[PDB]
């Protein structure tokens, strides 16, 4: 696999040992051939799992999730997918890695899609080798792949709100369950219901993942309520998965705003990854997978793929050339390569709005291309009356950096800035000039 001009899709079933057995072997061979190597982890929890698998091998961990003293003589770097894309965007020089290994290469966040497009373009140009590690590569139509032990699959009605009766099977269980919900707000309602019934519940989401995941090992639990984030390597010691088979989809309407459409069916890849959390111990057959809906290819027209093109149009590759999206996922967006390319100063603003401002890619692009500087927050208050952000059924309010009390009415409306209590609290601080 290690020869140039070759991208290998390592697609063993979930739990086959791609991380703990296959990855150290690849790394030993790459170190033997003096290949400059990058290992890309989806999250910080996977990066820590990787240090345990690669202990004793000379790897430079470019993450603060690991506390290692680096010798300064390593030719293998390990960083998160987002870190790689971030450094490609920033003026920091990134080595031209001879071998690029992406673990959990099915991740659909904009920074992951952009990293795949960049790496696969370098391979197509004959400059590098690449290994994409995932049981569910782009385009997969099998939601029921192989497992370490047999799984009991059951199509059943799954509650999406609190309930009083009709779902005795949910609470009559004596093992541990991992339940996938379409959103944080939906997970809160179901968690409150289970807690009221005497259950011990832990809730996972993107912003709280590293902190709350530790609780699955530190304390006894009955249920874990999670969003799609637990599809990226998150290992659990569970005997059941309750899968709503639903997710929210960001959609750009009329090129003017972003809405959170749905809940709608997950892809075949997501359903297979959610099921993949159980049936992993060959000595414990009969883990349960209860699913409450079907799959559809909801990745078509999803805004993440448009955002990855916004990222790639602003990364240098060679003169005026721009990296293309990885061919199996290149048709999910109707976008012309280069249409989002910004000049030096607007690009610098675009980067800072995502990196420091913590804004979604699409929203940061609208601000930067309009000629607005990073610290100028006047667009947070001068939008139309139907762009008013609502908190507790009343217009949200902030004190501006001038000391004036104003209604949050952004010129560009992106539903992700107020999708939950935490996101809106962060957007209020941004609009106030607090970061
Ligand atoms: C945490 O998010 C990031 O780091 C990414 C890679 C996400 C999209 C671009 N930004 S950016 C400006 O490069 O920081």
């Amino acid at each position: 696999m290690l020869k140039k001009k070759q991208l290998t899709v390592l697609d063993l079933h979930p739990g086959a040992g791609k991380t703990r057995r296959v990855l150290p072997e690849i790394v030993r061979e790459a170190i033997k051939k003096r290949l400059r190597t990058v290992i890309l982890a989806p999250t910080r929890v996977v990066a820590a799992e990787m240090e345990e698998a690669l202990r004793g091998l000379p790897v430079r961990y470019m993450t603060t999730a690991v506390n290692v003293t680096h010798s300064g003589t390593e030719i293998v770097d390990l960083m998160c997918h987002a870190t790689f894309t971030s450094r490609l965007l920033q003026p920091i020089r990134v080595p031209n890695y001879n071998l690029n290994i992406m673990d959990e290469a099915h991740f659909t966040d904009p920074s992951s899609i952009a990293a795949r497009g960049y790496i696969s373009t370098r391979v197509e140009m004959g400059e590098a080798a690449a290994i994409f590690m995932t049981a569910t590569p782009p385009g997969t139509r099998d939601a029921f792949p192989d497992s370490n032990s047999p799984i009991m699959d059951t199509e059943v009605e799954v509650p999406e709100r609190a309930w009083s009766s009709g779902f005795d099977w949910v609470t009559d269980h004596s093992g541990k369950t991992v339940w996938f919900v379409p959103s944080v707000r939906n997970g809160n309602e179901i968690a409150a219901c289970l807690t009221k019934a005497g259950k011990r519940v832990i809730q996972l989401s993107r912003k709280t993942f590293e902190t709350e995941f530790q609780k699955t090992k530190n304390q006894e639990w009955d249920f874990v309520i999670t969003t799609d984030i637990s599809e990226m390597g998150a290992n659990f010691k569970a005997d059941r998965v309750i899968d709503s088979r639903r997710c929210l989809k960001p959609v750009i309407l009329d090129g003017e705003r972003v809405i959170l459409a749905g809940p709608m069916p997950v892809t075949h890849a997501s359903a297979a990854q959610r099921r993949g959390r159980i049936g992993r111990n060959p000595n414990k057959p009969g883990d349960e997978y209860m699913y409450g809906g079907g799959c559809a290819e909801t990745d078509e027209g999803h805004a993440h793929w448009l955002e990855a093109r916004m990222l790639l149009d602003n990364i240098y590759l060679q003169d005026g050339l721009i990296a293309s999206l990885y061919r199996p996922e290149a048709d999910k967006v109707a976008a012309i390569e280069g249409e989002f390319k910004l000049r030096t100063e607007q690009r610098k603003t675009f980067v800072e709005l995502m990196k420091r401002g913590d804004l979604p890619v699409w929203l940061a692009y609208q601000v930067a291309s309009a000629g607005i500087t990073y610290t100028d927050r006047r667009w947070c208050f001068d939008g139309t009356t139907n762009n008013t952000i609502m908190e507790d059924s009343v217009p949200a309010e902030v004190w501006t950096k001038y000391g004036e009390k104003r209604v949050l009415k952004p010129r560009w409306m992106d539903a992700r800035v107020c999708s939950d209590h935490a996101a809106l609290k962060s957007f209020k601080e941004f609009a106030a000039g607090k970061r």
